[PDB]
């Protein structure tokens, strides 16, 4: 309608290949400049963290309360060199707590867990704390929405409260009751460079609308645009408007 309309006409001055992804439980629906990222994988980048504070937290390899200490070895961001929770180094996006969260899961057990809940294409390679930066994981924009669709209904193969706390620390702000969760990546090890912001709006009446936005990324982006891109599209759409 006149909303797809207004929604095509935001990425028609995006110059990157985009694609949005939406997922209310029964239809899958796509915008963007290239609809057929939708069902291409891409690395997931920094949204593994979700698959990786689930497998973490269900196997007794971490709590949500635990501090990861930092080790005093300077972190590409500054704002890396401190101690976090889980919950903490989620919405800071600190890329090493979650890589020593996944050597303490262990190659053996990441494998079986990724196969066991079908995440993408379910491969590890050799090196348990890289995987999801540099391949060989790959997910669809598809796959992304659908998984963080289960996560809002508690529908994964996880126990409730694992899922209840990993989905708390995705949450990013509330207008009314409805409320946002969100994790933004972008994978810039492999090539082309994928940029991500996968995530759900909750409302009040136990309804969600899970969404994915996929796109290319090139050196000296702006970083901010991936957030700003999908608050409009929600917008647009009329699942999470303004204020
Ligand atoms: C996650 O996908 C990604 C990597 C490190 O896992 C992460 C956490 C980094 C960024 S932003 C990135 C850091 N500084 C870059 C830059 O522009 N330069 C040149 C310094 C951009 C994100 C993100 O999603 O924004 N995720």
């Amino acid at each position: 309608s006149i909303i797809d309309q207004n929604v095509q006409a935001l990425f028609n001055e995006i110059s990157a290949d985009a694609v949005f992804v939406t997922y209310d439980g029964q239809n899958i629906k796509k915008y963007g400049t290239h609809l057929d990222r939708a069902k291409t994988a891409y690395i997931p980048a920094s949204t593994f963290k979700i698959a990786n504070a689930l497998i973490g937290l269900e196997n007794h390899k971490a709590t949500s309360t635990e501090i990861f200490k930092w080790d005093g070895k300077p972190r590409f961001f500054k704002a890396w060199d401190k101690d976090f929770t889980l919950g903490e180094a989620m919405q800071a996006s600190t890329v090493p707590v979650y890589q020593e969260l996944a050597r303490r899961i262990g190659p053996s057990l990441m494998q079986s867990e990724l196969q066991r809940i079908g995440y993408g294409n379910m491969q590890i390679g050799t090196e348990v704390d890289q995987f999801w930066l540099k391949g060989p994981l790959t997910i669809t924009p598809i796959q992304e929405v659908k998984f963080v669709y289960d996560l809002a209904q508690g529908q994964l193969p996880f126990k409730p409260e694992v899922q209840q706390q990993v989905k708390e620390m995705l949450y990013v702000e509330r207008r009314g009751e409805n409320r946002l969760y969100a994790k933004s990546g972008w994978g810039m090890a492999v090539d082309p460079q994928v940029g991500w912001y996968v995530g759900f709006v909750e409302k009040a009446d136990g309804q969600v609308v899970a969404f994915a936005l996929n796109m290319q990324m090139k050196a000296g982006d702006d970083i901010a645009l991936r957030k700003q891109l999908s608050l409009d599209v929600l917008d647009k759409l009329g699942v999470f408007h303004y204020l």
